[PDB]
């Protein structure tokens, strides 16, 4: 009798969500929660999408970006983001998976809410589902190389297409969707560049703010480490190649160790100033379009 | 400048992704794909939709169905899925949780292949993106409870709510897709669908604990709708020690065997968790056998 009225009335409802379930499970993201926006901002002096549609696009990338972060400290066994101790090591890496996942699909959802034109919601659709598939695409290769390393050792040519698909995918999503949104050249060539430059500016910064090098910890197919693992199998250097596979192997924390993998870089195959130069002449590319090639 | 057209020629076309490539992120996907449509197609009957559109629905639950699996088994801790080691403790988390999350864009690029009608494709999108809400929301709560625990001891009402959610997310997903493709047929099946997941559900987690009587869900330490009715029953009966040590056990995440068979026998001879569970599914089997306001 009343056990199955309890049953009736729940099936032909909606499943029952309250505010309260929606705070525990965004406990692992509002963790995180603790510049982009500028360039977004900046951006925009060109595309001009109305105040409130600019909003949106910047809460979608806000999502993402900071549900990326989550999901890859799993994936990179980190400790620390941003000063403080990563999510998973506080909520366990369960509900941070999930709660990560749940926030690309809310994600998802506010692109609904960027327009009601069907062809055009179509395209931004499709424009959120192509770069999602890439920037997994890129995070795939990435922890393949390093999870299966010394099976693969990538080429410098290897690694900047991983890059395209890994750091590429957020900055095109942002730039491709307030391009098919705009009312006003395509902007997507300099995005990527803006996008490489940064990554290899970040594996860089990595290792020369120790000269923590958590990369080194972490064991990734860094640039200047492909750059090194080329640069010693080129030149025939046994020992020296196989001594940076054993320390990136050795998922190491110690400090000394991962000083002598700096010294190796520094030393003897001099990685370090050639990703210095490789930077600026990327930056260079940019800084010398006076064409306006690339630059709006 | 060899490096600047090397450097154009990227950022000026889509990121390169191999067909190699392709193979190496999709391993630990290729692994569950090793194990074993039919309620698919019973449901066909009555919605009518062509057999190569059903075709591309089934896929599509599929892929969402084992990917899910995937990123289930890390988060429960498994250590086997259908027979044999789980794909995370084979290729590790990191790949893991990757491949499963690029399979579920993947599994959204399909939705596409559905029609090329506007309006429509607007609506099959909101559905596969409100019930991977629902999914994810459900199982959010489920992790929660249990990795908390006892912060929270769901009554059974809280239960239902969370696999309604839960379960219910991918039985819906499949009907509602069907019925919204229908060239057709009656009342909507998602009553009688949220029905048969709630029966599912209860069922599985009664079936792990009387086969046994590997009682997996006992090591994972998770709610389970038996789980539920003993915590609750001792709690309402004044049973302190019995409460106790149903939450104690749980909280081991033993695979002791003997310690598993106590819990079984508190909740078959103390708590009576066990009859209860079995007439509560009889009950809602019935709702069903005794009714056409739920079936076509
Ligand atoms: C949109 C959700 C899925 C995103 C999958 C790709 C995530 C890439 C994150 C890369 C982060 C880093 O840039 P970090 O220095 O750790 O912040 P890295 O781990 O590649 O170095
Ligand atoms: C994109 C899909 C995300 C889905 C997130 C929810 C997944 C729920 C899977 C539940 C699996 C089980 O049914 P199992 O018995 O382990 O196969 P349970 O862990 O709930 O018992
Ligand atoms: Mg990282
Ligand atoms: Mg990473
Ligand atoms: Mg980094
Ligand atoms: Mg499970
Ligand atoms: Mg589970
Ligand atoms: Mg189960």
């Amino acid at each position: 009798n009343k056990m199955e009225a309890k049953i009736d009335e729940l099936i032909n409802n909606d499943p029952v969500w309250s505010s309260q379930n929606e705070s525990l499970i965004s406990k692992p993201y509002n963790h995180i929660l603790l510049f982009r926006l500028n360039l977004i901002v900046q951006i925009n002096r060109v595309m001009n999408l109305p105040k409130d549609q600019l909003a949106i696009v910047s809460q979608i990338v806000e999502l993402l970006h900071n549900s990326s972060l989550l999901i890859d400290d799993i994936e990179d066994n980190a400790p620390l983001r941003r000063g403080q101790t990563t999510s998973h090591l506080i909520f366990g890496v369960p509900s941070t998976i999930n709660t990560a996942n749940y926030m690309y699909f809310r994600a998802m959802q506010l692109v609904s809410q960027l327009t009601t034109k069907e062809p055009l919601y179509h395209n931004l659709i499709t424009i959120f589902n192509e770069e999602l598939i890439n920037l997994h695409r890129g995070q795939g290769l990435d922890i393949y190389w390093r999870d299966f390393l010394p099976e693969i050792i990538p080429t410098q040519e290897m690694y900047l297409n991983m890059v395209m698909n890994k750091t590429g995918g957020l900055f095109r999503l942002t730039l491709r969707l307030m391009e098919a949104l705009s009312p006003s050249h395509s902007l997507v060539p300099f995005i990527n560049l803006l996008g490489i430059i940064y990554q290899i500016r970040d594996d860089y910064l990595n290792l020369k703010d120790f000269q923590f090098a958590e990369d080194i910890t972490e064991g990734k197919l860094s640039f200047p480490i492909v750059h090194a693992l080329n640069f010693t199998k080129t030149k025939g250097q046994t020992e020296q190649h196989n001594e940076i596979l054993r320390i990136l192997l050795l998922r190491t924390s110690d400090k000394d160790i991962k000083l002598k993998l700096i010294q190796i870089l520094e030393f003897d195959t001099n990685s370090l100033a050639y990703t210095k130069n490789f930077i600026n002449q990327l930056v260079n590319m940019i800084k010398n379009d006076n064409e306006n090639k690339y630059l709006p």
